[PDB]
């Protein structure tokens, strides 16, 4: 952090990321509040976590009990005497009931208001700690199995760069994977743009979690793609995702390798022909659309509609912060990455009725060749302009994607999660 | 200072409203394809120079784009003409409500537009601004309910609203007698109006025809009197958090305005910043009570006893902090997300009743609160596309737009007045 003097900014925390064998949080877990979540959750986490009843690993507050704005006082009552004790890379999650679904307008106002609390708290925490808000459907049964994959993602090292975000967990029940630490056991994952970078690390994490990976890139990058296939022990596929025949060239690979079925599609491939719109030609427009928006919609509609992905399937699309907040010289790119959010939102109901979920991850600043291609000052500021005072890592994005891919994450669809470390920029 | 230099800023002096001056710096060019271009050309022919010099405004009808391949339309219209956009020009893309699209393709493409407008917002020079307006595909072809939004955007009134998303329903609209005296004959209750923003909300309302009930607390007596005097309104002392609050306002409306008021403004707000780990009951409770409990109490109360009925308008004051959070403001932002909460929650019910409810989230606004040290003041001032802080008028204008009798199809809305501040969710 070489400009910490210039921008009056703290040294960053070394963010704790996932290691097999290590406990999920580094302290004890406090589950307070009142409502229909405190007891179930206390119950679901007894064994894997360290429930009070030193230093707090986690702080979960149950806001579902708060049915009017006057109840909000509780956030205060619970949080104030404990923040003093939140350990390194601690985890604070408020859980509320879906505001549009609330039993009163009064209730709805209190639950909506929660975001202001969580995102503000995100900005006060220290030494690597992060906040999250999670809404749960009031039609969720009292055990709330559908909430588990989400709580377990946040209440761990994996959500290391997920900060100040809002998760929406629907009403369906869920079944734990056989092994929370091998959640994608015997799953078939297609990962486009897997030669290098984020796509590659998706593959790695997927494979670490138990999945068989189909690593797609173009022939130009086969070598790095061979290197990825090897390392996850998956299979390569040389393919332009924009080609008429692409959907067919994937189903056939599935037919020769995987009984013709897949469980997970990750639309990760992308390109960035940047330029100001005043100076934008047709070719720099079209390419970006083709790769970035036209293809993922087609691979999604294609593979589902040809039966390659069916019940229990998962589709995670790679959005971007530019897609939400906009970015100078990226009217093409930000249109595609906004469209990506379109696909997630537009397709979710139809796919829901097919037992398929779809979500998007919007990465923030991530160390990659591409951030490495930005002028160093502009680059360094960018790297530092977030609650967590540093740039993300490709693992941090893959994690978010692997939380979505989870078989227990079935109650979570239509979600867009930023992996930005609570970057200051946004809509 | 080095980083200043290294990074590359030339703030345009922003053009604001002035009785008499054209609403644009040049001709309006309305293009694209779909259900909005023809009606808009006809609605706007009188007061605007349509392109049958340089571009005062550009409006692109995107409602005709039904698939992502069609997005390229945006590029074919804007690329060629952008170079000719003037000082404080306006760019507006009109689309169909994505959730209400006739296909998922359409939904994708239409949702995608915000990427475009927010980004373009960030490219425009000379203090020009971009906006996205979504129109219910259920609006009649006439598109009467859109006009008030098009006039507010396509004017200097909207000088500090940039990069925003406006969402317009299906309902038909009647235009005011006089677009320049929009609130003529209206009675507005503006709370927190002794100083700054509220005080300015009272002026703008006067300028537009309203009889203003300027409200404040006892301590503020002196500055209230000045407001009420300046705007030809009448003054009311009360603390909005009093149990008799609704009753006292109601007593006033009988004595002075036939029991009726048309618009309620929950402007009254206060801070009390403290890190949450040093937050006490008083600092929590005071803010909650003034900023969230009160505004609701007033609205529900004032609709519920009939003081504000059919044609009514409640505009509430959010804040970017309630959108993006902010250090030392768990209490404050809880309440201003609360305000959005009030807005989104009371909207269906208030619609069924003939009342629209909307919110405004100011950015950084030159005011007496903003007593913030130079270090911080300087960067919040400059961290938006317009490269400067905003004036109270810029906010009150936005509020006046909502408040128009012609803004009936506009409800549910939260609009930031931030000159597209970088900070958000
Ligand atoms: N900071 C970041 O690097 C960052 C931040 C936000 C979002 N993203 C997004 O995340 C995704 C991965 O990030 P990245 O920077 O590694 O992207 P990238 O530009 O490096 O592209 C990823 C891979 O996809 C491949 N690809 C391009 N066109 C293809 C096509 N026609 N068919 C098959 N493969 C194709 C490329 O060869 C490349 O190896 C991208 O969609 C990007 O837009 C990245
Ligand atoms: N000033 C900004 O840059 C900005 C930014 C974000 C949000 N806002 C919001 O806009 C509003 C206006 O604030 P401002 O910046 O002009 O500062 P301000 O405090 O001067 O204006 C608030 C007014 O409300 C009055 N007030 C306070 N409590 C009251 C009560 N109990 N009953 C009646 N009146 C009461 C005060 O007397 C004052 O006149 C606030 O709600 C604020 O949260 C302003």
């Amino acid at each position: 952090s070489f400009l910490a003097r210039q921008l009056g900014v703290p040294q960053p925390e070394t963010l704790r990321r996932y290691r097999a064998g290590e406990p999920p949080l580094t302290g004890s877990l406090l589950i307070g509040g009142a409502g229909r979540v405190v007891e179930p959750l206390r119950a679901a986490l007894e064994k894997d976590y360290d429930l009070v009843g030193d230093s707090f690993g986690g702080l979960v507050f149950d806001a579902t009990g708060i049915t009017e704005p006057a109840g909000l006082k509780g956030l205060h009552e619970f949080f104030t005497p404990v923040l003093r004790n939140l350990g390194r890379c601690g985890r604070v999650v408020v859980v509320g009931g879906t505001p549009e679904a609330a039993a009163s307008t009064n209730e709805r106002i209190a639950q909506r208001a929660l975001e202001g609390f969580t995102r503000s708290l995100g900005k006060e925490l220290r030494r690597g700690a992060t906040t999250a808000l999670v809404y749960l459907s009031p039609d969720a049964k009292p055990a709330a199995t559908g909430l588990e994959s989400t709580m377990r993602f946040l209440l761990s090292a994996k959500s290391a760069y997920v900060d100040g975000q809002v998760f929406s967990v629907g009403a369906d029940d869920s079944t734990p994977p056989a092994d929370w630490e091998k959640p994608l056991d015997g799953k078939v994952a297609i990962v486009t743009g897997a030669a290098r970078g984020i796509g590659a690390t998706i593959a790695e994490v997927f494979a670490r979690d138990g999945a068989h990976v189909v690593a797609i890139d173009v022939e130009s990058a086969a070598e790095n793609l061979a290197e990825t296939a090897s390392k996850v022990g998956g299979t390569a596929l040389w393919l332009d995702v924009t080609a008429d025949d692409a959907v067919d060239k994937i189903s056939e690979h599935l037919r020769d390798h995987h009984g013709g079925k897949a469980d997970i599609l990750v639309n990760n491939a992308g390109i960035t022909r940047d330029k100001l719109l005043a100076n934008m030609d047709d070719a720099r427009w079209d390419a970006v659309l083709a790769v970035n928006l036209l293809a993922p919609l087609r691979l999604t509609e294609g593979l589902v509609g040809n039966g390659s992905i069916g019940e229990g399937g998962r589709v995670i699309g790679l959005s971007s912060i530019a897609g939400i907040a906009g970015n100078r010289g990226q009217t093409n790119y930000a249109t595609t990455k906004a469209g990506m959010i379109g696909i997630t939102q537009a397709l979710a109901p139809g796919l829901a009725a097919k037992g398929i979920t779809i979500n998007a991850v919007a990465p923030g600043f991530i160390e990659t060749q591409m951030t490495a291609a930005i002028p160093l000052a502009t680059r360094e500021v960018g790297r530092r302009l977030n609650s967590l005072l540093q740039g993300g890592q490709p693992v941090d994005v893959a994690e978010a994607i692997a939380y979505f891919a989870s078989p227990a994450s079935n109650a979570v669809t239509g979600n867009v999660i930023r992996v930005c470390g609570q970057a200051m920029i946004g809509a």
